[PDB]
């Protein structure tokens, strides 16, 4: 099955999901000298004071931060988005090393991580609904470097070692995910897909401008993650990101000058 070796990662994935080689696949270079600023977007909105966080599982590629999204709790409006995105979960790419990790890059520079903050669109009425529509999914995206500790990503840190292995999952309620995000809401936005199998062009993409910092302890935390189950050789959950895609027929628009 899929993965991020060499046996199984992004150059072998068209073969199971061909619209690997589409027309807006994820993710890509942000050439910065490029992206247009458009005056007619609007401020993003992010609202997650009543967000309820519910568990930590470990599914063989990353870690999601499940979220309650039965109601309109925590939600992501505005921005280029018509309507109202519900937070399903968050979820991180990262490396081995410092120097990679993130999934979008920033005129070729790799950030050590990338956050996405996962959202559907509830004029779709479900999660699986929405996948299926061109306008189903906003995911925000945030670039980690390596410097100051963020305090807000501790508690996600600490919880790690009782979610080694693949199937693994923990308790994980009343995380604010309001921590983890940088002071500024300048961002870039283009159409593109999810950046995992089945890699679906649902995604309206927003990738915050501003990093945040992470300590290097806390990224190391991140590294003693394991792509196998409980009891399997171990593969440490590193470097579980997809390289920069073809832009093709797409602009990416910056909401600030
Ligand atoms: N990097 S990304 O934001 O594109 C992304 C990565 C992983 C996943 C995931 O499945 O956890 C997701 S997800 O929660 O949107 N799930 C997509 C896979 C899926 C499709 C249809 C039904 C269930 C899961 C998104
Ligand atoms: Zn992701």
């Amino acid at each position: 099955h899929w993965g991020y070796g060499k046996h199984n990662g992004p150059e072998h994935w068209h073969k199971d999901f061909p619209i690997a080689k589409g027309e807006r696949q994820s993710p890509v270079d942000i050439d910065t000298h490029t992206a247009k600023y458009d005056p007619s977007l609007k401020p993003l909105s992010v609202s997650y004071d009543q967000a309820t966080s519910l568990r930590i599982l470990n599914n063989g590629h990353a870690f999601n931060v499940e979220f309650d999204d039965s109601q309109d709790k925590a939600v992501l409006k505005g921005g280029p988005l018509d309507g109202t995105y519900r937070l399903i979960q968050f979820h991180f790419h990262w490396g081995s090393l410092d120097g990679q990790g993130s999934e979008h890059t920033v005129d070729k520079k790799k950030y050590a991580a990338e956050l996405h903050l996962v959202h559907w669109n509830t004029k779709y009425g479900d999660f699986g609904k929405a996948v299926q529509q061109p306008d189903g999914l906003a995911v925000l995206g945030i670039f980690l470097k390596v410097g100051s500790a963020k305090p807000g990503l501790q508690k996600v840190v600490d919880v790690l070692d009782s979610i080694k292995t693949k199937g693994k999952s923990a308790d994980f309620t009343n995380f604010d995910p309001r921590g983890l995000l940088p002071e500024s809401l300048d961002y870039w936005t283009y159409p593109g897909s999810l950046t995992t199998p089945p890699l679906l062009e649902c995604v309206t993409w927003i990738v915050l401008k501003e990093p945040i910092s992470v300590s290097s302890e806390q990224v190391l935390k991140f590294r003693k993650l394991n792509f196998n189950g409980e009891g399997e050789p171990e593969e440490l959950m590193v470097d579980n990101w997809r390289p920069a895609q073809p832009l093709k027929n797409r602009q990416i628009k910056a909401s600030f000058k």
